[PDB]
């Protein structure tokens, strides 16, 4: 029913990852909403359930596969399927709880985690912050195996949480931000794993705020500046959508566009 995009970490290259992220973005956005050259994700209000999700099938060199489900309104990873079992994060509201009942309906074992899927909760369970969790093709390869083996008891909860953190950043954050996609491309190009620097972290943390500031802006001009960080941790201010056009690939819907 829902569209499926395939990616493998097995022999992954800059080009194959680029093709993957492009395809994810294409399935997330309809083209109906572009503001200051930046696409906006579908509005959740009145969005039919048959259009609510996309599926990301991740394969690895170990010949294992897992399927992530992403909410098109925000690119949120709501859960995953591995073989005969599916696992969903504790839904944030009743609407999102109803929505996940439409996912992996043929699966033998359905589970909802007692914990939500936001970074703060996942970092708590992992026993590590995003700033200390390595990203790259190797981490993703390993994350796929960890998600696959969870149902059989091979994967400890901190490892599972860490693995979610890897997947979310390398798929959802990369889809949201050309900048983060670029950072992942670099890791893949040189096959060098590394934790995300402050520029990546602050962009992730600011996605909602940046989306709102752009959409509420006066002809692109922010009413209030937004503070981001450089690679070295130094602060720089964003006053305008213009500087964000090469940085942000997708925005969450926050308000109606002005006439
Ligand atoms: N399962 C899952 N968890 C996610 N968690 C976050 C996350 O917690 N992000 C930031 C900013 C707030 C935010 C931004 C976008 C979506 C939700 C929440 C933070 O609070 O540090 C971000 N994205 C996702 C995601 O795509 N899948
Ligand atoms: N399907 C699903 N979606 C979820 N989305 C979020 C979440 O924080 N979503 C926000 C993300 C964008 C945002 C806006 C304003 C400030 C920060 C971040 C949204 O869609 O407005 C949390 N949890 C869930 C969840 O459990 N299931």
């Amino acid at each position: 029913q829902y569209p499926i995009i395939n990616f493998t970490t097995a022999g992954a290259t800059v080009q194959s990852y680029t093709n993957f992220i492009r395809a994810v973005r294409g399935r997330l956005t309809t083209g109906a909403d572009v503001r200051h050259e930046i696409p906006v994700l579908p509005n959740r209000v009145g969005l039919p359930i048959n259009q609510r999700f996309i599926l990301v099938e991740l394969s690895n060199h170990a010949e294992l596969s897992v399927t992530l489900a992403l909410d098109v309104t925000n690119a949120y990873v709501v859960g995953y399927r591995a073989g005969n079992s599916a696992y969903f994060f504790h839904p944030d509201n009743q609407e999102d709880a109803e929505a996940i009942t439409h996912l992996f309906t043929d699966v033998q074992n359905r589970y909802t985690f007692a914990f939500g899927g936001n970074y703060d909760r996942l970092e708590q369970l992992a026993g590590n912050l995003r700033e200390n969790i390595e990203l790259g093709n190797g981490p993703l390869e390993e994350a796929i195996s960890a998600l696959y083996y969870y149902s059989t008891g091979g994967t400890q909860l901190p490892t599972l949480a860490r693995s979610f953190i890897i997947c979310i950043q390398m798929i959802s954050e990369a889809a949201r931000f050309q900048y983060i996609e670029g950072e992942m491309r670099t890791r893949i190009r040189y096959n060098r794993r590394s934790a995300p620097d402050p520029s990546v972290i602050t962009l992730e943390n600011s996605w909602g705020r940046l989306s709102t500031a752009i959409q509420e802006s006066n002809q692109g001009a922010f009413a209030s500046p937004i503070q981001l960080q450089r690679r070295n941790g130094s602060k720089f201010s964003v006053y305008d959508v213009s500087i964000l056009i090469p940085i942000i690939a997708l925005m969450v819907y926050r308000c109606a566009p002005p006439p």
